[PDB]
Formats: C-alpha cells, structure tokens, sequence
C-alpha cells in the first residue's frame, strides 16, 4: 500500500471528521507528517506495518485515547507524545524496544499498556507516574528486576510479566491490592514476598517454571484464589492449612516439584477443586479421605509418583472423569474401582499389573482405557460391559488371547495390541461394529487371524509386521495388511457380505 494511498486515506478521514483512522495492515514504511491535520482523532490504528519510527507530528493529536502500534519495528517513541494528555491505551507489543521509551513514562493518563514480546531489560522507577494503570503487560521481555515503585500502581488488576528473568518480587507489590490476575510463569523466582497476602482479590496466580522452594504462609490470605499453578519448581511442602483457606480454589498444579506426601490438612483443602494435577513428584500415598468433600473433583493426575496402592475410599470419587495413575508401582487395582461411575478416561500405563479387578466392568461411561507397559496376562471377562469404550491401549503386556466378551464393545475404534504374546484372537472380534484401527505388530506367536475379522467394515489400519501368521499362505501375509484382509473376506465364509 503506497504513500499516495495513505495520503488519500488521511484526507478522507480529515474531511469526514472521523474520530478513528485505521491505517493497519498496509506495510507502510513512513507515516506522512500530514497526519498532524487530523486532530479530531480519538483512535489511531497503525498495527502490522513496517514502521521503524513514529513521526513527531503524531504528538499534535491531542485527543487520542488509543494508540495501536503492535507488529511494527519501533525502537523509540518521540517526545512530543507528551501532548497526548488523554491517551488511555497504548499498544507496543511485537516491536523491537530495547527499553520502554522515556516519553511513555510521562503518559500518566494511561490505563492500559501492552509491551508483550520486546527486548526490554529495565522497568524504570518513573513507572510510578503511571498510577492509573489497571492493566500492565510486559510478558516475553528480558526484565531482570521490578522496582519498589511498582507498589505505587494501586489500580492494577492485571499484571503479566511471564517469560522474563525476575528472581524476586519487591515487597511493595503487595500495595497493589486490586490485582486479580498475576502471571509470573517462566521467570527465575527464588521466593515470594510475605506481603502477598495483601492481594485479597487475587484469583489467578501463575508461578509455573520458577526456582521457588517455599510458598509464603501468608498466601493463605488470598481467599479469592481460583487457580494456583506452581508447576515445575523445588517445592516440597506447603504451610499447613494453606489449601483449606483457599475456599474457592478450582484448579491446582503442584506437578514437577519435590513432594513426598499430600499437603497436610483435611478434606477441607480440596472441598472445592475441580482439577488437581500432581504428576512428577514422589508422593507415596493418597490419604484416606482428602476427597471426602470434593463434590466436583473430576480431573486428578498422579502420573509418575511413588504410589504402591490406592486408598480404601477411592471408589467414593463418584464425580471423577479423568484419572491418570500412569507410572507408579501399582500391583493391583482394588475392586471398589466400580464406584467411579463418572470415569471417562483411565490411564494406568506403565505400572506392575498382571490382572484387572472384576469391578472394572462397571465404568459404563469409560471411553479410553490406557494400560500399556504392564504385566497383564489376561483381561477379565467383565470388560464386555464397557459399553462406551472407544480406545483401548494394551501395547507391551503379555496377553495370550482376549476374552470372548471383547466382541460386545460396540463403540470400540482403536484396539492397540502390539508387543504382546497373542496366539490368536476370538471369533467375536467380528462384532466390533466400529473398529477402525487394530495394532497387532510384534507378536512372535500370533498364528492366525480369524475369518470374522472381515466383518469389521470400518477397519482401515492394521499392523501385523513381525507376526508369523503361519496358518495363512506365506505369500498372502508377505503382501501385508492389504492382502491379508482381502484374503480374509473372499476366502472365508462371509464373502457374501
Ligand atoms: O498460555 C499462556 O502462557 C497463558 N495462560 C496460562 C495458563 C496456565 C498458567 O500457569 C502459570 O503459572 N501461568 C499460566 C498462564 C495465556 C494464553 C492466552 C492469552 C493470555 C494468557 O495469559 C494471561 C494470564 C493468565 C493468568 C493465569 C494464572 C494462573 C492460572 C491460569 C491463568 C494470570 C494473568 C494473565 Cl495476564
Ligand atoms: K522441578
């Protein structure tokens, strides 16, 4: 879009006395200084261009309330922007700012400042000039520190400093008591100030990927917390009762820390959680009763801990929907697994299991069952009742066949049986109305597919690589699933259908 098109547009604007001018998405290199005429502008959009500088004449637009500048190549702003004494909203994200332009520290009208994705290293003390700020975003820059004068921003509601190099917060941040979203993910925080309990309106606190080894006891005063994410730190305990005081917590991530037990406290801690993620710790026990009150707990992740067993009451988790216990040392699943009537996903991959409880058959809503990497020598006959099951992964167990009841799994689409000890499959494989994918690779002893495999008319993926299949003619099985399945339709007794 050419210099003369830009000037045509500015004349249309100044003539219609329009109060908004959108010059965005036009690969402009230089904004003409004729824009000084358009003093009746209250919004000017320049985002997504090739600007490497803002003309000074933009400072004449003394009624601007929005200056949208993202996705350009600005490395500074001109000092004349001082005249924008009503500018409430300034967007500079995705530029090449080596710092915040000093003029910006003088726009004390601003209530919204976006600086995501730049190369800023310092936030100057002058930041206290912008006390009307209610939203401040500097995520994806290179800020090593925040000044104490940030406690002067007594109207922040959203403070986003994710993906920087902060190692501390200044205790004065606790003067910002209107804050409700604080994102500190991907920094190098070693600790949090104790003033943090001042933030009694804080509802989303993101500390994932930091160097924290303790949570301040005062965080139990952030009674409005709804989501707390501490994923990947060096935390090994929390101050007692902490979770009990967070009377609205919906989701909690403690994953990838140093915990060996659950946080201490009663069911009061999880009375209100809906999602609880603790993968990648060393927790050796789910305490009896911690979920006795979690009436809306529906996603629990305990993957890769030190579980050797499940609690007596674990079938009381009647509203749970996703349960991941992969990569523990479980040697059996209790029979009260039948109480989990809401379960739709069960991940037990890479434990120590040889058989499954009879009670597994009662999860009438289970859609995905992951059992890879176990020691399974057979499946129970009661899986015939997993009426909703659609994905069943059994790779690298030691099954020799499958229950005849397998054929009742109407809804089953993915049947992963690779790396087993299968000798044959039951004829009732044929009533698998919806089987699309059937993995059978690496079964050194599978010597025949049944002819009723041809009645799976949605079957479009079958791997049999490295299976003798010596009961079928060698040259058929030499031509792969193409020819094996053809052979099973036409030379079996269903070629009529
Ligand atoms: O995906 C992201 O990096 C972020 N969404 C998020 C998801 C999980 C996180 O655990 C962390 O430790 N930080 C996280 C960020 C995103 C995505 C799209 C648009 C804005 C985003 O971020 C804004 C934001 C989020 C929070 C927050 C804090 C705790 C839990 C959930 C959200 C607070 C302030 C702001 Cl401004
Ligand atoms: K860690």
């Amino acid at each position: 879009s050419s210099n003369a098109e830009v000037i045509k547009e500015l004349n249309k604007c100044r003539e219609e006395n329009s109060m908004r001018l959108d010059l965005s998405k036009r690969s402009i290199h230089i904004l003409p200084s004729s824009i000084k005429e358009l003093t009746q502008l209250t919004e000017l959009y320049l985002y997504s261009n090739k600007l490497q500088s803002l003309p000074a004449e933009v400072g004449c637009l003394v009624n601007l309330m929005t200056l949208a500048l993202s996705e350009n190549s600005l490395t500074s702003l001109p000092d004349s922007l001082d005249n924008l004494k009503k500018l409430r909203m300034l967007d500079l994200r995705h530029n090449k700012l080596r710092e915040i332009p000093s003029v910006v520290y003088r726009l004390d009208s601003l209530t919204t400042l976006y600086l995501r994705f730049n190369r800023i290293t310092t936030v100057e003390k002058d930041i206290k000039n912008l006390s009307k700020l209610s939203m401040l975003s500097i995520r994806e820059n290179k800020i090593k520190q925040l000044p104490a004068e940030i406690g002067e921003l007594c109207n922040l509601i959203t403070l986003d400093v994710a993906h920087n190099q902060l190692e501390h917060l200044p205790k004065e941040i606790g003067n910002c008591t209107q804050i409700t979203n604080l994102d500190l993910q991907h920094n190098e925080l070693l600790d949090l100030p104790d003033t943090i309990g001042n933030l009694s309106s804080l509802s989303r606190l993101g500390l994932r990927y930091n160097r924290l080894s303790a949570i301040p006891r005062s965080l139990a005063k952030c009674s409005a917390l709804e989501e707390l994410n501490l994923e990947n730190n060096n935390i090994s305990t929390l101050p007692e009762s902490l979770l009990s005081s967070l009377v609205k917590l919906n989701s909690l991530t403690l994953a990838r820390n140093c915990f060996q037990l659950y946080p201490v406290g009663g069911p009061s801690q999880f009375s209100t959680i809906y999602s609880l993620n603790m993968e990648h710790n060393r927790i050796n026990k789910i305490p009896f009763g911690i979920f006795s009150r979690a009436k809306v707990l529906s996603k629990l992740n305990m993957k890769d801990n030190q579980l050797t067993s499940l609690p007596l009451d674990f079938g009381t988790w009647t509203s749970m929907v996703e349960l991941n216990l992969a990569t523990n040392q479980l040697t059996k699943i209790p029979e009260d697994v039948s109480g989990l009537v809401s379960l739709e996903v069960l991940i037990l991959s890479n434990n120590l299991l040889k058989k499954l409880p009879h009670g597994l058959g009662n999860l009438r809503k289970l859609r995905e069952l992951d059992l890879e990497e176990n020691k399974l020598e057979s499946l129970p006959n009661e899986i015939a009742y997993l009426k909703d099951l659609q994905k069943l992964v059994l790779t690298n167990n030691q099954l020799t066949t499958l229950p005849r009841g397998i054929g009742h799994l109407t809804n089953l689409t993915h049947l992963g049986l690779g790396e087993n000890l299968l000798t044959h499959l039951p004829e009732e494989i044929g009533t698998l109305e919806n089987l699309e994918e059937l993995y059978l690779n690496d079964n050194p002893n599978l010597h025949s597919l049944p002819f009723e495999l041809a009645l799976c008319s949605k079957l479009s993926i079958m791997s049999i690589e490295n299976c003798p299949l010596s009961h079928l003619p060698p040259q058929i099985v030499a031509g792969g699933p193409s020819f094996i399945i053809q052979f099973l339709k036409m030379q079996g007794p269903y070629r009529a259908m």
